[PDB]
């Protein structure tokens, strides 16, 4: 028994018109992070991650997030596979992971040399979960394009409680 905040009409999404893969390519922190399965928690609070994107012969990417958890770094991989329209993308292999049966990426915006926002959406265990990655090419990111971000992820439904600004740190992603 789950409750969760319904994933937004997709008409409510923006995506980045003329998306460039090849510019969009490479290493991407994580400078926040909002969803429906996203909690603030001030005890332990989130810690910075990141995601490498790189464009494969085939025009997909090979996406590696990496975090700094117990001591080690945990790589999580995963291919990205050209959907609808430029920018948008479903998740390659799909069959390989028990339980889900849709994924959808969206690029909502970006100049590509220091800031993007991301919005997935993916069906898991028939539960509706989506959440919007504020990616910044370095771990600061102006108050500007933070306060942009809380906004857009409040547009979508989510409050306050349900956006986090994850913590820099040095181990792994640098
Ligand atoms: C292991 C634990 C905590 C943790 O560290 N998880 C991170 C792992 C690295 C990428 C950030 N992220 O996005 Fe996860 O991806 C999502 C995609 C769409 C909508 C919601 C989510 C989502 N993931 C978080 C989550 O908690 N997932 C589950 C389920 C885990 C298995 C399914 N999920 O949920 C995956 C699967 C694979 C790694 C994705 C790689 C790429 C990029 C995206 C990015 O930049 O954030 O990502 C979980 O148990 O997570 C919360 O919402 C996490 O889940």
């Amino acid at each position: 028994t789950s409750d969760l905040i319904p994933a937004p009409p997709l008409s409510k999404v923006p995506l980045q018109q003329n998306f460039q893969d090849n510019q969009f390519q490479g290493k991407w922190y994580v400078v926040g992070l909002a969803g429906n399965a996203i909690l603030r928690e001030d005890k332990d609070p989130q810690k910075m991650y990141a995601t490498i994107y790189e464009l494969k012969e085939d025009k997909s990417y090979n996406v590696t997030s990496v975090l700094f958890r117990k001591k080690k770094c945990d790589y999580w991989i995963r291919t990205f596979v050209p959907g609808s329209q430029p920018g948008e993308f479903t998740l390659g292999n799909i069959k390989s992971y028990p339980g889900l049966t849709s994924y959808l990426v969206r690029v909502v915006s970006t100049n590509y040399n220091q800031h993007a926002m991301v919005f997935f959406k993916k069906v898991s265990q028939n539960r509706e979960y989506f959440k919007i990655t504020l990616y910044g090419r370095t771990k600061e990111l102006t108050s500007e394009l933070k306060e942009n971000f809380i906004r857009f992820s409040k547009s979508l439904g989510l409050p306050e409680n349900h956006i986090v600004f994850p913590v820099p740190i040095d181990q792994c992603i640098d």
